[PDB]
């Protein structure tokens, strides 16, 4: 009816098929993941969607997804804004570890906590971690205060540092009538969804947004979903992601 | 070696090998042009260049060049700012016409004026032009005042609407120590070059920046180049385009 917001979670990354925890590691899209973005774009193109501004993280997999979509819908000229605040949730020490092995050393129970709990952050990424410098010392996050640069994040944490950007940067745009497109990650996107739908912690915990599929929201003048989220795509894909 | 400014002119476009006047037409890079950007990006990667902010036009060929470079140098996370003010010069009615035919139909002389004169704009793009709507009615330029949206531009006009961006938006960044990367078009880039080097009109009219090659400027405390523009890449590439000047 009124405001339409589109979200898109990047597809499979190189570390995804390596079965590793990525978090803030700047893993790139895998060929398949790239293809996913390509199809999502095609969906938006066929549905004839138009955007006015784009927001994404400072991570390849998301940015590249955005680029692919913009390319697909012939809107590479749209202004885009990058922000670490839309970054995937920081997985602390688990970063780089193989999920299967981690479950084996620490067990299912423990790993479900680390991945599916709302406010229990994973172990901190210590200075001796294989990716400490790679992440925490990346030029990219130079302007984060010492408190801002996380060593690990729980979904509640991720969400806590995202909503601010959504409130000072995205919301304004939506209110001015700008059709926004957000290309981000599972957990950061969860933050937006939880906020929009006012879902409980338990709820958002069980929600898993589809990858590469355009998620469309129709908001009323108060940025509230006048109906449930819908996914653009071919009968199979769309229905399948339900 | 104080401030570092890097400029890059997009490579061959689809209309380039079709030998057509593009102007504001959003022609995409040709496979070759894409490869150029890739090589250009690779040169920057080998030279280990780092940037903090990027500026480009609202035209595919330039934007895609930027993307390719950022990808090559693993800096896709850099903030990028798009602006029509860095757009290629608007070629008015000549837009879409074949250059060879235009020369034949209007005469070498007339075209050389439209193609190389400093202040003689080409014929205006009339509402019945094949690309009138495609260009002028593009959502993309919706916020341009009736005066800003051009129907044609002389090199002089282009520079006129590019410099204000350069001074108001880019210069500040450079002065704050941010390493800037500008991926644009021949004529808009000319505007920057003419300004930096204080070249004469006759001067910049003759200057033809290389395509796909990273152009490096070293500016002093007052954005004044301290040496001639250098080009990045393997000898055969740099030397080939070096010999141009
Ligand atoms: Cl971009």
């Amino acid at each position: 009816a009124a405001y339409k917001l589109v979200l898109i979670r990047h597809g499979e990354s190189a570390w995804n098929l390596e079965n590793r925890f990525s978090g803030w590691y700047d893993a790139d899209l895998s060929p398949a993941g790239h293809e996913e973005a390509k199809r999502g774009g095609q969906a938006l193109r066929d549905a004839g969607y138009e955007f006015d501004i784009c927001f994404t993280s400072v991570q390849k997999r998301a940015i590249r997804t955005l680029w692919t979509v913009l390319d697909a819908i012939d809107q590479m000229w749209l202004p885009v804004v990058r922000t670490w605040r839309l970054n995937e949730r920081h997985y602390g020490g688990l970063t780089g570890l193989n999920k299967a092995e981690t479950a084996a050393k620490h067990g299912e129970a423990q790993v479900k906590i680390w991945r599916r709990s709302y406010d229990v952050p994973p172990p901190p990424m210590e200075p001796d971690h294989p990716f400490y410098s790679n992440i925490s010392k990346d030029r990219r996050y130079a302007d984060l205060t010492e408190d801002q640069l996380p060593s690990c994040e729980s979904l509640k944490d991720t969400i806590a540092r995202a909503l601010p950007f959504w409130n000072e940067e995205i919301v304004p745009q939506i209110k001015e009538g700008k059709r926004v497109l957000i290309a981000a990650h599972g957990n950061s996107l969860r933050g937006i969804v939880k906020h929009l739908e006012g879902l409980s912690e338990e709820a958002i915990m069980e929600l898993n947004l589809p990858t590469g599929i355009p998620i469309v929201y129709e908001l009323d003048k108060n940025l509230k979903p006048i109906k449930p989220m819908q996914f653009l795509g071919d009968e199979e894909t769309v229905r399948k992601a339900m």
